């Protein structure tokens, strides 16, 4: 389904640069000119398609062109349109012959759509946008990922012979890393479900493909067997995709030339704790629960006291079975994938005992009481007490101590303590927060246990970076988690434009700036409205959290007044008290605030942490390990969002250092169906992944760039301080290039996409 909002957002992107020169010099009009048009009942009746192909009929003027619809099959009726609505077509070409869009004569919106389409439906998804690699999602296994296809890339000697691929950007990066001994990073970008995880899995498998049979299994073995476990605990079924990464994945990898992983680092960030507690309908919790509850052996089941996937209140009993997902099979895989991380039969037994714990604690009914002369007072339900006692046993903590930290408010004046009781609402809020913590920190501990065996003896010098972020998400409900997810993405988009469209624009201005006709990404306007310390959505949520009386509406009002003067922040038209639109790269995204404060405050702290700290089980002790208690008033550092900004900014800054290798995934249709083309949903991504500009300004702009000394070296016969500047201009005028093809800069020689190719004989 394509929203009329997705239709609007895509219709804005529609731009007409080049003119339709479709008339024979004399007259009679050019004989059968293929063009594109926004006008046709075939565009009106269909939302999936935006343009039809037409043949320019003989006897039309440059005011109204009589055109007949060729593709899609037209009623054969010639209709008249203004040249304003006619784009130049890449008349008679074979989209399969060349694996780079750069070779296209015209690279207008309709032409890139038809080019990527005539490939996607032909089952060639990957194309080079230069630098970028556009990798569409065909939803079906193509088999162009296999060890056979891996070998074919790594071992094949010539780099030009190699067609566009994920493996193309894997060798491209691995070669530079070993050759120029500079640490390189692979950026995976697109929608939440466009192909990030898949490409990341593929490129990992590629670096795990060894030529030599010498290297130690241990490190590589554990790293690859981490991916299935990481997904069990870190991925869940969504309305957008049935395996959505609810954590941002980052890797640092030491891979020796002969395709072997010597060392690695696994860092996951920002887990979705609101997954474990509740799930949207049609949506689900983290795979692990389901896999466990199903494929658990007779004994585990009885020992833990496991029930059905329906019988656990934390897990939605309607959305339990995933369309085309066999949870028992994946569980079996997840169990071996754990052993293959140096986790013993006991270590596993514990992981699942805690998991069984979280579930069992989430079935405990808390109730209201008139108790201790407090009323509204927290008290565990009489019957559900047995549940709670095993629930704690399973987590390996004292039940009556967890019972004491929930149900009892503990305050301090001076060096002296004051008792008091927790209320039903707040006790339930705390009971939930215990589960959230246990889960988040167990996953984090498994990541820590993996890193303790895989990380380098010393540290990381030159490594291979890989980023499996959570892509842009749009629904009906858009919470703080959904806001964080879209903030993360916006950073990975400015990271890109600063490297791809800014270093360029600077170098032109530093030498010979040809066009003021360049980049289209005003990501700075939206990255500031969201992160800029003091004045931003996050900074007015940060301040509001540490405020005494801080309401969700109080935070909304501060943005609706302070950030008003900006176009990127738009307040809601209806229910303006709660909702607000943030005009993203992918377009207008609206957030219903509500709980925003408590969600940013959703982090376990206090004397409660200390209970888990001195647990009998060591894994449970280690579960928190490095934790600053404070037991009271919250800090700026302890805030969920405020920690995330620090986390993203720090990690992103390491990436800006390493060599950027961009992979751009496109989701062709929401329908989760192979070989289905929805032009508007795609067009939005062509704009956001900046693909339709990263070719407009690469082909229109100068692509060579070499200093006088570099240029004059290839023409050996010549050799000089200001004279060698004029020496280069000669070689060019002699070779045959027009004064438009080349440009002479303050220190270098710029040569166009087409020009630079001439001098290569
Ligand atoms: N190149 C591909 N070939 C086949 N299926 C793919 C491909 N890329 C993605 N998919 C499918 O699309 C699903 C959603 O993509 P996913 O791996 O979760 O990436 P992301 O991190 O963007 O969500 C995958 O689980 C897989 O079924
Ligand atoms: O769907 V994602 O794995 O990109 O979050
Ligand atoms: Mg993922």
């Amino acid at each position: 389904a394509v929203t009329n909002e997705e239709i609007k957002t895509a219709s804005k992107i529609v731009r007409r640069v080049s003119n339709v020169e479709a008339f024979d010099k004399s007259g009679s009009v050019f004989k059968g000119y293929q063009i594109w048009t926004d006008i046709s009942p075939t565009i009106e009746n269909d939302p999936n398609i935006m343009f039809v192909k037409c043949v320019v009929q003989q006897g039309s003027k440059k005011e109204k062109l009589t055109v007949v619809q060729i593709d899609p099959p037209g009623t054969g009726t010639p209709y008249d349109i203004d040249p304003t609505h006619a784009w130049n077509c890449n008349s008679q070409v074979d989209p399969m012959s060349f694996g780079d869009i750069g070779l296209l004569n015209h690279t207008n919106i309709p032409c890139v759509l038809d080019f990527l389409k005539h490939r996607y439906l032909k089952n060639q998804i990957y194309t080079t946008a230069v630098p970028l690699i556009v990798a569409i999602n065909p939803y079906k296994d193509l088999g162009n990922t296999t060890n056979e296809w891996i070998r074919r890339y790594r071992d094949t000697a010539d780099h030009t012979k190699l067609p566009p691929h994920v493996f193309t950007c894997a060798r491209e990066a691995l070669s530079n890393l070993h050759g120029v001994n500079k640490s390189q990073t692979i950026i995976v970008s697109g929608e939440s479900g466009a192909g990030k995880t898949e490409a990341t899995k593929q490129i990992m498998r590629y670096f795990a493909s060894s030529k030599s049979g010498n290297m130690d299994l241990r490190i590589q073995t554990a790293i690859m067997a981490a991916n299935p476990v990481l997904e069990a605990f870190g991925n869940a079924k969504t309305i957008r995709n049935n395996n959505s990464s609810r954590f941002g994945r980052f890797m640092q990898l030491v891979i020796s030339h002969e395709g072997g992983i010597r060392y690695g680092s696994v860092v996951a960030f920002l887990l979705e704790k609101s997954r474990i507690i509740t799930q949207d309908d049609n949506e689900r919790s983290y795979h692990i629960f389901y896999q466990f509850l199903k494929g658990a052996n007779s004994t585990m089941k009885s020992k833990f006291g496991l029930k059905g996937v329906t019988e656990y209140k934390l897990l939605n009993p309607n959305s339990t079975e995933v369309s085309g997902v066999d949870d028992v099979k994946d569980f079996e895989e997840v169990i071996e994938s754990l052993k293959n991380m140096e986790l013993s039969e006991s270590d596993i037994e514990v992981i699942f005992s805690i998991v069984a714990g979280i579930l069992t604690l989430g079935n405990v009914r808390l109730i209201e009481k008139q108790e201790a002369g407090l009323s509204d007072a927290a008290a565990i339900m009489d019957e559900d007490m047995g549940v709670f006692n095993k629930a704690c046993e399973l987590m390996y903590l004292d039940p009556e101590l967890i019972k004491r930290e929930i149900l009892i408010k503990v305050t301090v004046a001076g060096g002296t303590k004051i008792e008091g009781r927790w209320n039903k609402n707040d006790a339930e809020v705390l009971k939930s927060s215990l589960c959230k913590a246990m889960y988040e920190k167990l996953f984090l501990w498994i990541i820590r246990h993996l890193n303790s065996r895989i990380e380098p003896e010393g540290g990381f010098k030159t490594f291979m970076g890989m980023l499996d972020i959570f892509g842009f998400e749009v629904f009906k409900n858009n919470s703080l988690e959904q806001l964080f997810i879209n903030i993360t993405n916006e950073m990975l988009q400015k990271n890109f434009v600063d490297i791809v469209f800014e270093r360029e624009s600077k170098l032109y201005k530093d030498e010979g700036i040809s066009t003021a006709e360049l980049k289209y990404t005003s990501n700075k306007e939206v990255i500031n409205v969201l992160c800029e310390k003091g004045k931003s959505v996050l900074s007015y949520l940060e301040d509001q959290c540490l405020a005494p009386g801080g309401t969700d509406e109080k935070f909304v009002s501060s943005c609706a007044t302070n950030l008003k003067e900006n176009n990127k922040f738009t307040p809601a038209k209806v229910a303006s008290n709660k909702n607000f639109i943030i005009q993203h790269t992918i377009g207008p995204i609206q957030y219903c605030a509500e709980s925003f404060l408590l969600k940013n405050k959703d982090v376990l702290r206090g004397d409660l942490v200390e209970v888990i700290k001195d647990s009998p089980n060591p894994i449970v002790q280690q579960l928190f390990e490095g934790q600053v208690i404070e037991k009271g008033k919250i800090a700026k550092g302890s805030l969920i969002g405020s920690q995330f900004l620090n986390q993203l900014t720090s990690l992103m800054n390491l990436i800006n250092s390493t060599e950027p290798h961009f992979i751009r995934c496109i989701k062709p249709n929401e329908n989760k169906k192979p070989l289905e083309w929805c032009e508007p949903k795609i067009l939005i991504q062509l704009h956001a992944l900046s693909i339709l500009e990263a070719l407009v300004l690469r082909q229109l702009g100068y692509s060579y760039r070499r200093t006088f000394e570099e240029f004059l070296y290839q023409y050996k016969f010549v050799d000089s301080s200001v004279e060698n500047q004029n020496k280069c201009v000669n070689i060019l005028k002699l070779s045959g290039l027009s004064e438009s093809m080349y440009k002479i800069g303050k220190s270098m020689v710029f040569l166009k996409q087409e020009g630079a190719k001439i001098l290569t004989k």
